[PDB]
Protein backbone atom coordinates (compact mmCIF):
# COMPACT_ATOMS: atom_id res chain seq x y z
CA UNK A 1 0.00 0.00 0.00
CA UNK A 2 1.25 3.54 -0.95
CA UNK A 3 0.94 6.14 1.55
CA UNK A 4 1.54 9.98 -0.33
CA UNK A 5 3.26 12.12 2.38
CA UNK A 6 3.90 16.03 1.58
CA UNK A 7 5.78 18.03 3.09
CA UNK A 8 7.24 21.74 2.55
CA UNK A 9 11.31 23.23 3.07
CA UNK A 10 12.21 26.22 3.82
CA UNK A 11 15.12 28.75 3.88
CA UNK A 12 14.57 30.89 6.38
CA UNK A 13 17.80 32.38 6.11
CA UNK A 14 18.31 31.76 9.69
CA UNK A 15 20.48 28.29 10.30
CA UNK A 16 23.85 29.05 8.19
CA UNK A 17 23.00 27.29 5.12
CA UNK A 18 23.70 26.75 2.51
CA UNK A 19 27.32 26.41 3.11
CA UNK A 20 29.63 26.90 -0.09
CA UNK A 21 32.93 25.01 -0.27
CA UNK A 22 34.55 26.06 -3.49
CA UNK A 23 36.78 24.51 -5.82
CA UNK A 24 35.32 24.20 -9.35
CA UNK A 25 37.66 26.72 -11.58
CA UNK A 26 34.61 29.05 -12.61
CA UNK A 27 32.47 31.62 -11.06
CA UNK A 28 29.57 29.49 -11.80
CA UNK A 29 29.07 25.71 -9.88
CA UNK A 30 30.79 23.06 -11.61
CA UNK A 31 32.16 19.39 -10.42
CA UNK A 32 34.11 20.44 -7.23
CA UNK A 33 31.63 22.67 -5.32
CA UNK A 34 30.41 21.03 -2.25
CA UNK A 35 27.10 22.06 -1.02
CA UNK A 36 25.89 20.90 2.72
CA UNK A 37 22.66 22.63 3.69
CA UNK A 38 20.03 22.68 6.41
CA UNK A 39 17.01 24.20 6.28
CA UNK A 40 13.32 23.62 8.17
CA UNK A 41 10.72 21.51 7.35
CA UNK A 42 6.51 22.18 7.75
CA UNK A 43 3.62 19.77 7.35
CA UNK A 44 2.05 19.44 3.79
CA UNK A 45 -1.15 21.43 5.17
CA UNK A 46 1.57 24.09 6.58
CA UNK A 47 0.04 23.97 9.69
CA UNK A 48 3.33 22.10 11.50
CA UNK A 49 6.46 22.19 12.04
CA UNK A 50 7.91 18.57 12.21
CA UNK A 51 12.05 18.58 11.68
CA UNK A 52 14.77 19.62 9.09
CA UNK A 53 15.70 18.56 6.22
CA UNK A 54 19.83 18.01 6.73
CA UNK A 55 22.45 16.69 3.99
CA UNK A 56 24.93 16.74 1.31
CA UNK A 57 24.38 18.08 -2.51
CA UNK A 58 27.77 17.67 -4.65
CA UNK A 59 27.62 19.71 -7.72
CA UNK A 60 27.71 17.39 -10.75
CA UNK A 61 27.45 20.09 -13.55
CA UNK A 62 26.46 23.46 -14.41
CA UNK A 63 23.63 23.30 -17.21
CA UNK A 64 23.47 26.33 -19.14
CA UNK A 65 21.11 25.31 -21.64
CA UNK A 66 18.86 25.22 -18.70
CA UNK A 67 20.50 28.20 -16.85
CA UNK A 68 20.33 25.70 -14.03
CA UNK A 69 22.79 23.70 -11.94
CA UNK A 70 22.95 19.67 -11.32
CA UNK A 71 23.29 17.95 -8.02
CA UNK A 72 23.63 14.62 -6.68
CA UNK A 73 21.79 14.48 -3.25
CA UNK A 74 21.88 12.23 -0.33
CA UNK A 75 20.03 13.68 2.48
CA UNK A 76 17.52 13.33 5.22
CA UNK A 77 13.90 14.25 6.26
CA UNK A 78 13.14 14.77 9.67
CA UNK A 79 9.93 14.50 11.87
CA UNK A 80 10.86 14.91 15.44
CA UNK A 81 9.81 12.13 17.67
CA UNK A 82 8.49 10.38 14.67
CA UNK A 83 11.74 9.28 12.68
CA UNK A 84 13.03 10.05 9.88
CA UNK A 85 13.18 9.63 5.46
CA UNK A 86 16.61 9.01 3.92
CA UNK A 87 17.23 9.85 0.53
CA UNK A 88 19.46 9.76 -2.69
CA UNK A 89 19.27 11.23 -6.53
CA UNK A 90 18.85 14.03 -8.13
CA UNK A 91 18.51 17.68 -7.34
CA UNK A 92 18.09 19.93 -10.77
CA UNK A 93 17.69 23.80 -9.88
CA UNK A 94 15.90 23.84 -12.94
CA UNK A 95 12.90 21.49 -12.99
CA UNK A 96 11.41 18.83 -10.78
CA UNK A 97 12.85 15.80 -10.19
CA UNK A 98 12.56 12.41 -8.39
CA UNK A 99 15.08 10.81 -6.09
CA UNK A 100 15.00 7.07 -3.77
CA UNK A 101 13.82 6.19 -0.53
CA UNK A 102 16.84 4.75 0.66
CA UNK A 103 15.11 4.02 4.04
CA UNK A 104 14.26 5.27 7.36
CA UNK A 105 13.58 4.90 11.21
CA UNK A 106 10.48 5.04 13.77
CA UNK A 107 7.42 5.01 12.05
CA UNK A 108 9.21 5.40 8.99
CA UNK A 109 11.86 1.67 9.65
CA UNK A 110 11.58 0.00 6.25
CA UNK A 111 10.42 2.89 3.97
CA UNK A 112 11.21 2.89 0.35
CA UNK A 113 9.82 3.80 -2.97
CA UNK A 114 10.37 7.26 -4.83
CA UNK A 115 9.91 10.93 -4.12
CA UNK A 116 9.10 13.92 -6.25
CA UNK A 117 10.51 17.21 -5.63
CA UNK A 118 9.20 20.35 -6.87
CA UNK A 119 10.95 23.33 -6.95
CA UNK A 120 8.54 26.40 -6.23
CA UNK A 121 11.34 29.44 -5.39
CA UNK A 122 14.68 28.90 -6.02
CA UNK A 123 16.43 28.87 -3.56
CA UNK A 124 13.69 29.50 -0.63
CA UNK A 125 10.34 26.85 -0.68
CA UNK A 126 10.26 23.31 -2.14
CA UNK A 127 7.63 20.99 -2.60
CA UNK A 128 7.97 16.75 -1.79
CA UNK A 129 5.67 13.53 -2.62
CA UNK A 130 6.67 10.77 -1.16
CA UNK A 131 5.35 7.90 -2.45
CA UNK A 132 5.99 5.78 0.39
CA UNK A 133 5.91 1.95 1.22
CA UNK A 134 7.43 -0.07 3.53
CA UNK A 135 6.30 1.35 6.78
CA UNK A 136 3.85 -1.04 9.06
CA UNK A 137 1.19 1.84 10.40
CA UNK A 138 -0.94 4.60 9.21
CA UNK A 139 0.91 7.78 9.47
CA UNK A 140 0.45 10.49 12.09
CA UNK A 141 -3.21 12.51 12.05
CA UNK A 142 -0.97 15.21 12.20
CA UNK A 143 1.51 14.35 9.41
CA UNK A 144 -1.68 13.90 6.93
CA UNK A 145 -3.59 17.26 6.70
CA UNK A 146 -4.93 18.11 3.16
CA UNK A 147 -1.46 19.54 1.53
CA UNK A 148 -2.16 22.95 0.22
CA UNK A 149 -1.69 23.63 -3.38
CA UNK A 150 2.18 24.49 -3.94
CA UNK A 151 2.76 27.58 -5.70
CA UNK A 152 5.24 30.56 -5.15
CA UNK A 153 3.37 32.64 -2.29
CA UNK A 154 2.47 29.51 0.28
CA UNK A 155 3.81 30.18 3.53
CA UNK A 156 3.48 27.96 6.75
CA UNK A 157 0.63 28.86 9.41
CA UNK A 158 1.61 31.74 11.37
CA UNK A 159 2.03 29.03 14.37
CA UNK A 160 4.16 26.99 13.04
CA UNK A 161 6.39 29.77 12.31
CA UNK A 162 6.08 30.85 15.68
CA UNK A 163 7.13 27.42 16.83
CA UNK A 164 3.64 27.68 18.89
CA UNK A 165 2.29 24.55 20.30
CA UNK A 166 -0.43 23.82 17.99
CA UNK A 167 1.71 24.24 15.45
CA UNK A 168 4.62 22.24 15.91
CA UNK A 169 5.11 18.44 16.97
CA UNK A 170 6.87 17.11 19.64
CA UNK A 171 10.47 17.34 19.53
CA UNK A 172 10.71 18.93 16.01
CA UNK A 173 13.80 18.86 14.50
CA UNK A 174 16.07 22.00 14.33
CA UNK B 1 12.71 -12.22 -9.04
CA UNK B 2 15.89 -11.23 -9.73
CA UNK B 3 17.11 -9.43 -12.99
CA UNK B 4 20.28 -8.74 -14.06
CA UNK B 5 21.87 -5.27 -15.85
CA UNK B 6 25.62 -4.26 -17.05
CA UNK B 7 26.40 -0.89 -18.45
CA UNK B 8 30.05 0.48 -19.14
CA UNK B 9 31.28 3.74 -17.07
CA UNK B 10 33.50 5.30 -19.29
CA UNK B 11 35.99 8.69 -18.42
CA UNK B 12 36.11 10.13 -22.08
CA UNK B 13 37.47 13.99 -20.95
CA UNK B 14 34.54 15.72 -21.54
CA UNK B 15 32.76 16.55 -18.24
CA UNK B 16 35.63 17.71 -16.47
CA UNK B 17 35.49 14.53 -14.34
CA UNK B 18 37.06 13.56 -12.00
CA UNK B 19 38.14 16.52 -9.23
CA UNK B 20 40.41 15.56 -6.71
CA UNK B 21 39.86 17.96 -3.58
CA UNK B 22 43.03 17.14 -1.99
CA UNK B 23 43.17 17.77 1.96
CA UNK B 24 45.30 14.63 3.07
CA UNK B 25 48.98 15.83 3.81
CA UNK B 26 50.90 13.03 1.11
CA UNK B 27 51.19 12.68 -2.49
CA UNK B 28 49.02 9.38 -2.42
CA UNK B 29 45.55 9.16 -1.68
CA UNK B 30 44.31 9.20 2.08
CA UNK B 31 41.39 9.83 4.50
CA UNK B 32 40.70 13.82 3.72
CA UNK B 33 40.38 13.55 0.05
CA UNK B 34 37.40 13.59 -1.37
CA UNK B 35 36.46 13.67 -4.77
CA UNK B 36 33.79 14.23 -6.55
CA UNK B 37 33.01 12.87 -10.00
CA UNK B 38 30.87 12.23 -12.50
CA UNK B 39 31.55 9.97 -16.35
CA UNK B 40 29.80 8.35 -19.08
CA UNK B 41 27.67 5.29 -19.06
CA UNK B 42 26.66 3.30 -21.93
CA UNK B 43 24.38 0.49 -22.32
CA UNK B 44 26.42 -3.03 -21.70
CA UNK B 45 26.23 -3.77 -25.26
CA UNK B 46 27.69 -0.63 -25.94
CA UNK B 47 25.46 0.21 -28.53
CA UNK B 48 23.53 3.19 -27.12
CA UNK B 49 24.89 6.26 -24.63
CA UNK B 50 21.86 6.21 -21.68
CA UNK B 51 23.68 8.39 -19.58
CA UNK B 52 26.50 9.34 -16.92
CA UNK B 53 27.66 8.49 -13.11
CA UNK B 54 27.73 11.34 -10.49
CA UNK B 55 28.51 11.31 -7.05
CA UNK B 56 31.07 11.80 -4.50
CA UNK B 57 34.87 9.12 -3.87
CA UNK B 58 35.39 9.46 -0.10
CA UNK B 59 39.13 8.22 0.15
CA UNK B 60 39.29 6.21 3.12
CA UNK B 61 42.75 5.02 3.17
CA UNK B 62 45.85 4.35 0.74
CA UNK B 63 46.67 0.15 0.57
CA UNK B 64 50.31 -0.20 0.42
CA UNK B 65 50.23 -4.12 -0.18
CA UNK B 66 47.66 -3.43 -3.17
CA UNK B 67 49.39 -0.75 -4.61
CA UNK B 68 45.70 1.08 -4.78
CA UNK B 69 42.82 2.92 -2.88
CA UNK B 70 39.80 2.28 -0.42
CA UNK B 71 37.29 4.72 -1.39
CA UNK B 72 33.59 4.64 0.00
CA UNK B 73 31.49 6.07 -2.95
CA UNK B 74 27.74 7.18 -2.89
CA UNK B 75 26.63 7.85 -6.20
CA UNK B 76 23.77 7.30 -8.49
CA UNK B 77 23.10 6.12 -12.12
CA UNK B 78 21.24 7.70 -14.62
CA UNK B 79 19.40 6.32 -17.40
CA UNK B 80 17.66 9.09 -19.04
CA UNK B 81 13.66 8.62 -18.58
CA UNK B 82 13.72 5.50 -17.39
CA UNK B 83 15.21 6.95 -14.09
CA UNK B 84 17.82 6.19 -11.44
CA UNK B 85 19.72 3.88 -9.59
CA UNK B 86 21.36 5.15 -6.15
CA UNK B 87 24.06 2.87 -4.79
CA UNK B 88 26.75 2.82 -1.30
CA UNK B 89 29.29 1.03 -0.83
CA UNK B 90 33.37 0.34 -1.67
CA UNK B 91 35.22 1.50 -4.19
CA UNK B 92 38.74 -0.86 -4.62
CA UNK B 93 40.86 0.26 -6.96
CA UNK B 94 42.84 -2.92 -7.42
CA UNK B 95 40.32 -5.28 -7.06
CA UNK B 96 36.55 -6.05 -7.55
CA UNK B 97 33.89 -5.04 -5.35
CA UNK B 98 30.48 -5.11 -4.53
CA UNK B 99 28.01 -2.16 -3.82
CA UNK B 100 24.90 -2.26 -2.11
CA UNK B 101 22.23 -0.50 -4.38
CA UNK B 102 20.16 1.75 -1.69
CA UNK B 103 16.94 2.08 -4.26
CA UNK B 104 15.93 3.99 -7.46
CA UNK B 105 13.33 5.67 -9.25
CA UNK B 106 11.23 5.42 -12.60
CA UNK B 107 11.36 1.88 -13.54
CA UNK B 108 13.78 1.31 -10.92
CA UNK B 109 11.39 2.21 -7.92
CA UNK B 110 11.56 -0.31 -5.57
CA UNK B 111 15.17 -1.16 -6.28
CA UNK B 112 17.35 -3.36 -3.88
CA UNK B 113 19.59 -5.67 -4.20
CA UNK B 114 23.99 -5.49 -4.91
CA UNK B 115 26.11 -4.47 -7.72
CA UNK B 116 29.24 -5.70 -9.22
CA UNK B 117 31.99 -3.01 -9.82
CA UNK B 118 34.97 -3.97 -12.17
CA UNK B 119 37.80 -1.53 -12.98
CA UNK B 120 38.75 -2.49 -16.65
CA UNK B 121 41.06 0.93 -16.78
CA UNK B 122 41.86 2.92 -13.52
CA UNK B 123 40.08 4.89 -13.64
CA UNK B 124 38.41 5.69 -16.95
CA UNK B 125 36.81 2.21 -17.84
CA UNK B 126 34.32 0.24 -15.51
CA UNK B 127 31.64 -2.77 -16.12
CA UNK B 128 28.76 -3.09 -13.23
CA UNK B 129 26.36 -6.15 -12.96
CA UNK B 130 23.23 -5.14 -10.98
CA UNK B 131 20.85 -7.87 -9.44
CA UNK B 132 17.72 -5.76 -9.56
CA UNK B 133 15.53 -6.71 -7.14
CA UNK B 134 11.94 -4.78 -6.57
CA UNK B 135 11.00 -3.99 -9.90
CA UNK B 136 7.49 -3.63 -10.63
CA UNK B 137 8.29 -4.91 -14.62
CA UNK B 138 10.52 -6.61 -16.89
CA UNK B 139 13.75 -4.73 -17.80
CA UNK B 140 13.21 -2.44 -20.78
CA UNK B 141 14.78 -4.61 -23.82
CA UNK B 142 17.04 -2.20 -25.32
CA UNK B 143 18.62 -2.34 -21.87
CA UNK B 144 19.26 -5.74 -21.75
CA UNK B 145 21.40 -6.79 -24.46
CA UNK B 146 24.53 -9.13 -24.52
CA UNK B 147 27.75 -7.45 -23.56
CA UNK B 148 30.79 -6.84 -25.04
CA UNK B 149 33.92 -8.85 -23.09
CA UNK B 150 34.94 -6.68 -20.14
CA UNK B 151 38.63 -5.75 -21.67
CA UNK B 152 40.66 -2.69 -21.15
CA UNK B 153 39.57 -1.97 -25.42
CA UNK B 154 36.00 -1.67 -24.88
CA UNK B 155 34.00 1.11 -26.95
CA UNK B 156 31.13 2.72 -27.58
CA UNK B 157 29.51 1.87 -30.52
CA UNK B 158 29.87 5.02 -32.94
CA UNK B 159 26.52 6.03 -32.95
CA UNK B 160 26.54 5.98 -29.61
CA UNK B 161 29.76 8.07 -29.05
CA UNK B 162 27.80 10.33 -31.50
CA UNK B 163 25.01 10.26 -29.68
CA UNK B 164 22.90 9.80 -32.98
CA UNK B 165 18.96 8.32 -32.40
CA UNK B 166 19.80 4.74 -33.36
CA UNK B 167 22.93 5.10 -30.02
CA UNK B 168 21.05 6.70 -27.84
CA UNK B 169 17.82 6.48 -25.26
CA UNK B 170 15.33 8.77 -25.23
CA UNK B 171 16.34 12.11 -23.07
CA UNK B 172 19.42 9.81 -22.09
CA UNK B 173 21.03 11.94 -18.98
CA UNK B 174 23.66 14.27 -19.50
CA UNK C 1 11.45 -11.13 10.75
CA UNK C 2 14.46 -9.13 12.41
CA UNK C 3 17.71 -10.63 13.27
CA UNK C 4 19.32 -8.31 15.75
CA UNK C 5 22.81 -7.93 14.96
CA UNK C 6 25.18 -5.56 17.45
CA UNK C 7 28.52 -4.19 16.83
CA UNK C 8 31.49 -2.55 18.85
CA UNK C 9 32.67 0.83 16.45
CA UNK C 10 36.41 1.18 18.87
CA UNK C 11 38.48 4.46 17.79
CA UNK C 12 41.82 3.00 18.58
CA UNK C 13 43.48 6.50 16.76
CA UNK C 14 45.60 4.28 14.04
CA UNK C 15 43.28 5.31 10.99
CA UNK C 16 44.35 9.05 10.81
CA UNK C 17 40.37 9.72 11.94
CA UNK C 18 38.52 11.42 12.67
CA UNK C 19 39.58 13.73 9.63
CA UNK C 20 38.32 17.55 10.69
CA UNK C 21 37.66 19.44 7.12
CA UNK C 22 37.01 22.77 8.95
CA UNK C 23 35.01 25.52 7.14
CA UNK C 24 32.19 26.13 9.14
CA UNK C 25 31.52 30.14 9.54
CA UNK C 26 31.75 29.34 13.31
CA UNK C 27 34.91 28.25 15.83
CA UNK C 28 33.04 25.52 16.75
CA UNK C 29 31.96 22.79 14.85
CA UNK C 30 29.03 24.34 12.24
CA UNK C 31 27.66 23.37 8.76
CA UNK C 32 30.56 23.13 6.31
CA UNK C 33 32.34 21.28 8.65
CA UNK C 34 33.37 17.95 6.78
CA UNK C 35 34.49 14.73 8.83
CA UNK C 36 35.45 11.61 6.29
CA UNK C 37 36.28 8.87 9.33
CA UNK C 38 37.15 5.03 9.20
CA UNK C 39 37.13 2.79 12.71
CA UNK C 40 37.38 -0.62 13.24
CA UNK C 41 34.73 -3.15 13.87
CA UNK C 42 34.05 -6.10 16.60
CA UNK C 43 32.07 -8.50 16.98
CA UNK C 44 28.77 -7.62 19.53
CA UNK C 45 30.38 -10.42 21.81
CA UNK C 46 34.15 -8.54 21.21
CA UNK C 47 35.89 -11.80 20.74
CA UNK C 48 36.43 -11.03 16.69
CA UNK C 49 37.63 -8.12 15.01
CA UNK C 50 35.25 -8.17 11.57
CA UNK C 51 36.53 -4.77 9.85
CA UNK C 52 35.85 -1.56 9.66
CA UNK C 53 33.14 1.35 9.47
CA UNK C 54 33.85 4.06 6.33
CA UNK C 55 32.10 6.69 5.41
CA UNK C 56 31.52 10.77 5.75
CA UNK C 57 30.11 12.92 8.84
CA UNK C 58 29.13 16.04 7.76
CA UNK C 59 27.85 19.01 10.34
CA UNK C 60 24.71 20.23 10.51
CA UNK C 61 24.85 22.12 13.77
CA UNK C 62 26.94 22.65 17.09
CA UNK C 63 24.17 21.98 19.68
CA UNK C 64 25.71 24.46 22.17
CA UNK C 65 23.15 23.26 25.08
CA UNK C 66 24.15 19.98 25.17
CA UNK C 67 27.70 20.59 24.52
CA UNK C 68 27.79 18.24 21.47
CA UNK C 69 27.10 18.18 17.67
CA UNK C 70 24.56 17.50 15.57
CA UNK C 71 25.83 15.32 12.40
CA UNK C 72 24.07 13.75 9.44
CA UNK C 73 25.94 10.01 8.34
CA UNK C 74 26.40 8.19 5.69
CA UNK C 75 28.71 5.39 5.83
CA UNK C 76 29.47 1.50 5.42
CA UNK C 77 30.18 -1.46 7.78
CA UNK C 78 32.69 -4.15 6.03
CA UNK C 79 32.37 -7.84 7.62
CA UNK C 80 35.02 -9.26 6.15
CA UNK C 81 34.24 -11.63 3.43
CA UNK C 82 30.65 -11.74 4.67
CA UNK C 83 30.26 -8.30 2.77
CA UNK C 84 28.94 -4.72 4.55
CA UNK C 85 26.12 -3.01 5.32
CA UNK C 86 25.33 0.74 4.44
CA UNK C 87 23.40 3.73 6.32
CA UNK C 88 22.23 7.14 6.54
CA UNK C 89 21.56 8.46 9.87
CA UNK C 90 21.87 11.31 12.07
CA UNK C 91 24.53 11.59 14.55
CA UNK C 92 24.19 13.44 17.48
CA UNK C 93 27.76 13.27 19.76
CA UNK C 94 25.41 13.77 22.91
CA UNK C 95 22.49 11.17 22.41
CA UNK C 96 21.78 7.91 21.23
CA UNK C 97 19.78 8.30 18.02
CA UNK C 98 18.76 6.06 14.95
CA UNK C 99 20.35 5.28 11.35
CA UNK C 100 18.20 4.05 8.53
CA UNK C 101 19.52 0.71 6.73
CA UNK C 102 20.22 1.77 2.83
CA UNK C 103 20.93 -1.37 1.99
CA UNK C 104 23.75 -4.42 1.96
CA UNK C 105 25.87 -6.10 0.08
CA UNK C 106 27.10 -9.97 0.15
CA UNK C 107 25.00 -12.15 2.94
CA UNK C 108 23.63 -8.74 3.49
CA UNK C 109 21.84 -8.20 0.36
CA UNK C 110 18.39 -7.20 0.62
CA UNK C 111 19.03 -5.32 4.35
CA UNK C 112 16.52 -3.04 5.70
CA UNK C 113 15.44 -1.73 8.28
CA UNK C 114 16.83 1.22 11.55
CA UNK C 115 19.88 0.52 13.66
CA UNK C 116 20.28 2.06 16.97
CA UNK C 117 23.96 3.82 17.60
CA UNK C 118 24.32 4.25 21.28
CA UNK C 119 27.92 6.59 22.06
CA UNK C 120 29.57 4.75 25.22
CA UNK C 121 33.09 6.50 24.94
CA UNK C 122 33.44 10.38 22.48
CA UNK C 123 34.61 9.64 20.43
CA UNK C 124 36.16 6.13 20.98
CA UNK C 125 33.54 3.64 21.48
CA UNK C 126 30.47 2.98 20.32
CA UNK C 127 27.62 0.32 20.10
CA UNK C 128 25.14 -0.19 17.54
CA UNK C 129 22.14 -2.58 17.48
CA UNK C 130 20.62 -3.19 14.06
CA UNK C 131 17.50 -4.41 13.61
CA UNK C 132 17.97 -6.24 10.65
CA UNK C 133 15.99 -7.19 7.98
CA UNK C 134 15.35 -8.78 4.48
CA UNK C 135 18.09 -11.13 4.71
CA UNK C 136 18.44 -14.51 2.79
CA UNK C 137 19.60 -16.36 5.56
CA UNK C 138 20.10 -16.65 9.24
CA UNK C 139 23.60 -14.61 9.84
CA UNK C 140 26.39 -16.50 10.34
CA UNK C 141 27.16 -17.72 14.02
CA UNK C 142 30.56 -16.12 13.88
CA UNK C 143 28.80 -13.05 14.06
CA UNK C 144 26.14 -13.82 16.43
CA UNK C 145 27.82 -14.39 19.76
CA UNK C 146 25.73 -13.25 22.99
CA UNK C 147 26.47 -9.82 23.19
CA UNK C 148 28.71 -7.65 26.27
CA UNK C 149 26.04 -5.23 27.49
CA UNK C 150 26.84 -2.12 26.83
CA UNK C 151 29.33 -0.11 28.55
CA UNK C 152 31.82 2.92 28.77
CA UNK C 153 34.60 0.18 29.58
CA UNK C 154 34.07 -2.34 27.58
CA UNK C 155 37.48 -3.57 25.05
CA UNK C 156 37.62 -6.03 22.57
CA UNK C 157 39.24 -9.62 23.64
CA UNK C 158 43.17 -9.80 23.59
CA UNK C 159 43.11 -12.11 20.20
CA UNK C 160 41.22 -9.66 18.41
CA UNK C 161 43.55 -6.49 19.12
CA UNK C 162 46.01 -8.84 18.47
CA UNK C 163 44.45 -10.06 15.74
CA UNK C 164 45.14 -13.48 16.20
CA UNK C 165 43.53 -16.19 14.07
CA UNK C 166 40.85 -17.02 17.21
CA UNK C 167 40.03 -13.41 17.57
CA UNK C 168 39.48 -12.32 13.44
CA UNK C 169 37.29 -13.36 10.91
CA UNK C 170 39.14 -14.37 7.52
CA UNK C 171 39.99 -11.46 5.48
CA UNK C 172 38.65 -9.17 8.17
CA UNK C 173 38.59 -5.37 6.28
CA UNK C 174 41.18 -3.06 7.33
Amino acid sequence: KVQELSVYEINELDRHSPKILKNAFSLMFGLGDLVPFTNKLYTGDLKKRVGITAGLCVVIEHVPEKKGERFEATYSFYFGDYGHLSVQGPYLTYEDSFLAITGGAGIFEGAYGQVKLQQLVYPTKLFYTFYLKGLANDLPLELTGTPVPPSKDIEPAPEAKALEPSGVISNYTN
